[PDB]
C-alpha cells in the first residue's frame, strides 16, 4: 501494494557494550531496508523521560531512565515497506524470554531489563520518536542501487 | 522412517542481483541436503510460461513471466528426507511479509513481488519442475561423505 | 525476577563429525549464557545406559547406546536465567522435522536419529545429568565481564 | 606500552550502497576497538573539499568531491592502542588491487575509485579529520566492559 | 583504468563434499565479481585430460584425472576488473601449506592433493578453460545493480 | 607427503571472557583439523608455572602466571598434517600488533598481554604441553567422515 514507511530503531547501552552494533545494522541491511539516519550519543535523562512519557507513571520509569543514560546508544531511522511491523518482528518480543531464535533479541539477549534494542511500536510512535531523536536535516534521502530488486 | 525425496529450488533474478546465491546454497548445505543438480541461466519467457501454466489464467501472469526473464536465475535440485516440505520451511512464507526471521525470505526480502527464491510446493510439482528445468543427465548421483551422520 | 539456572548441553557424535561444535558453542555465547564446564569424550555404553535409564525399556535403547558411543561427544554445562527452557528453544524440537529455521537442529539436521545435540528437559534432569557427566571440581565458577549488561 | 589513540574511519557512498556498514563496524568491534562517535550524513562538496585540501590540485580532486557527495557516508571515530596504524591494516591497501584477502577492501571491493572506506593515514591527520567531521560534544566517552580483557 | 576480465573458477570434488560451495560463491559475490555462468557436473576423465593437457606428461596426471572424476564439481565463470589475478589471490596459493589465512584455501584446506578449488592461472588459460567447460550460450549476460558502485 | 602431527591450542582467559571460543574452534574445524581432546578448566598457578618453565627467569613470569589463573581456559589438542606450523599461522603473530587480518589474533585482539590464545611453537613443545595438560585417556581417537576429502 500500500505504501512504504519509516521506523526508529535504537540500540541500547547493553547492545553497544556487548558489541552487537554491526550485527544489528547488518541484519536490517540484508533485509532490504534503508538507513535514513544514524547517530551515536548518550541520551540525557531529560531526553529519555520525553522518550518514555507514556511510562512516567510506571514503577520502573526512574530505573529505565537512569539505565538508558548509563551508556551511549545508536539511534537510527530505517525506511521500507512496513518497516515498523516487520522491524519489530526482526527484533523479537520485547521480553527476550519470548523472543524466538533467529531474531535479534532471541539470538543475543536474556532479560527484559537488558533487551539490547528498541523498535517503534507503531507508525504514530515512529514519527514521534524520529522527531524526538532526529533533526529533519539528519534524515538523508538517497536511493539504494538494489531498490528495484527489493520492490 | 518413510523415504527421502528431492525438490526444485530456484533463485530468482533479484536473489542473484542482490548477491544471495552463496547464502542460500550454504543454508541448504549446512542442513544436510545434497545438491543433485545446479545451473545458471536466464529462463526464456516461453520456458517460464510452462513453469507457470497453473497461473496462466491469473492477472499477474504476464508480469510474472516478464519478471523471471529480466535476469538470470540459479536452478537447483536438492535431495533429502522431506526436502520439499522442510525446504519450503527454510524458504519461509511465499509472502516475505509472513516469513519468519531465520528463514531465507524472512532474512533477505520484503515484498512478495521480489521474494528472491522459489521452492516446489509438493513432490508432484517437484518432479514436474525438475523435468521442465533439468535434463536427466544433469542430475548428478554421488554420496555425501557425512551421509551416515545425517541419516 | 526469579533465579538463574544451569543446564547440560551435549553435542552428539554426528554434531562433532559434521563440524558444528564452534557454531553450537558460539550460539550459546552470543545469547549471554556462560560456560560452566566443558569436556570432550567418547561416552562408554555403560555411562550412556545410565544417562538413558528412563528409556532402557524402549526398542531404540540398545541402538541409542551403540549410537552415542560411536563417536566422541562434547559435554557442557551452561548457566543463565532459565537456561534449561531457553536452551531447548535454541536447540529446536528434538525431532529435526519440527525444529524451526533459526534453531540449531532447524539449521543443521534432518533426522531424529541424527539430531546432533542434547539439552536437559528440566532442571531436575539437568542437575542429574550434570552430576552423571561432570565431577564437582570440573564446574568452573567465574564471572562474565558483561554480566551486568545481560542482567 | 606506549599510549592508546583515536582514528577517523569513514564508510564511503559505495560501501553504504552495497550494504557493508554492519560488516565494517562489526570488524572493528570484534578487534577490541571502541566506537567513540558515529554519524550518518551526505558530506557537502564544501566539507569534502576541506577534507581533501591536500589534494585540491590533483587531476581527480573535482571527481573525488562530486563522488563523495553522491551518497551518504558513515563517519566514525574509533579508539584503541594504535588505532590509526592497525585500523588502516584492517582496511587494506588504499588500492583494492593490493589489498590482501582478509581485509575490508581485500574482501569487499575491486577498484581504487570505489574503495568503500577511508582510514586516517596518521595521528596528525586523524585529529584533523576528527575535528573537521565531528563536534567535540559528539565524541562519547564510556568504558567498554571488556576493556581489562583487551588491555 | 585498463579493462575488465573473466575467469574460470572450479570447485573440486572435495570442496563440494565438504560443503564449501556456498562459502566460496559468497566470497566472490561480496567482492563485486559477477557470475557469468555456473554448472554442477562430474567431469569425465576424457574432459579432464583435456583440461590437464599441459600436465599429461607429469607423474601425478593419472591420479589427478581419477581424482577430479571421483565426484561432481561446480564450474563457474566470474567477470570483473582483473578477475584472474585477484581471483587467484582470493584462492590462495595452490599449495594450501602456503595459502595465507583469509583465503579460501588458507581457511578451508590442508593438503595440495585436496586443495578444494581451481582458478585460471592467466587470461589466456581462462579463455581456454571457459571454452572447454562452457558452451557459449551458457555465459549469461546481465548487469549487476551495484555495478556503478563497484566501478 | 611426510606425516600428520598434533598440537596444543589453549584459549586464554580473555578469549573465553570475550566469547571467542566458538569462533576459534569453528576455524580449526573448517580448516580440516580434528579435535583430539578438549577441556575447560582454571589452570592453577602451579600447573601454569610448569607450562611456563622456560620463562621462569623472565620479568613477566609472575604476572603471566597470575594472569592465566585469573579465569578459565579451554585446552585442546588438534590433529592434522603440520598442525603445529599451520595452527600458529592461523593464530597469527604472538604479538597482536603484527598479526595479520584474517588470523585469530589479527581479527580479535590488540595487546600482547591479552592475546586471547596459545599454540605450540614446535612438535617437541606440542607433545610436552599435551602431556602436561592432558591425560592420555583424554585424547580421543576417531575418524573424521571427510578425512579422505582433506587428505
Amino acid at each position: 501494494m500500500a505504501n512504504l514507511e519509516r521506523t526508529f530503531i535504537a540500540i541500547k547501552p547493553d547492545g553497544v557494550q556487548r558489541g552487537l552494533v554491526g550485527e544489528i545494522i547488518k541484519r536490517f541491511e540484508q533485509k532490504g531496508f534503508r538507513l535514513v539516519a544514524m547517530k551515536f550519543l548518550r541520551a540525557s535523562e531529560e531526553h529519555l523521560k520525553q522518550h518514555y512519557i507514556d511510562l512516567k507513571d510506571r514503577p520502573f520509569f526512574p530505573g529505565l531512565v537512569k539505565y538508558m543514560n548509563s551508556g551511549p546508544v545508536v539511534a537510527m531511522v530505517w525506511e521500507g515497506l512496513n518497516v515498523v511491523k516487520t522491524g519489530r518482528v526482526m527484533l523479537g518480543e520485547t521480553n527476550p524470554a519470548d523472543s524466538k531464535p533467529g531474531t535479534i533479541r532471541g539470538d543475543f539477549c536474556i532479560q527484559v531489563g537488558r533487551n539490547i534494542i528498541h523498535g517503534s511500536d507503531s507508525v504514530k510512535s515512529a514519527e514521534k520518536e524520529i522527531s524526538l531523536w532526529f533533526k529533519p536535516e539528519e534524515l538523508v534521502d538517497y536511493k539504494s542501487c538494489a531498490h528495484d530488486w527489493v520492490y
